[PDB]
């Protein structure tokens, strides 16, 4: 199965917390399925962020990692990793 899962931001989020992750809308966030597993995020539930609460990720275009709110986002379908 596939390493890694894209998200859409539709939503600003503005950190609260050091480890925070910004966001804006139509930022592409990359999470990995090693990080959900670790959450006990059971299998597919990575189709539901909303449900999945807060996920550590890649953000493309700041190029920074943190926690971001998955009830912020939409889920694009599975990827490959850098
Ligand atoms: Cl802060």
């Amino acid at each position: 199965g596939p390493e890694g899962f894209q998200y859409r931001a539709l939503y600003p989020f503005r950190r609260e917390r050091p480890e925070d992750l910004e966001l804006l809308p139509g930022d592409v966030l990359v999470v990995s399925r090693a990080a959900l597993q670790a959450l006990g995020v059971a299998e597919g539930g990575e189709r539901c962020p909303q449900s999945v609460g807060w996920m550590p990720g890649l953000n493309e275009r700041t190029r920074q990692r943190g926690d971001f709110p998955g009830t912020y986002v939409e889920f694009l379908g599975p990827v490959a990793l850098a």
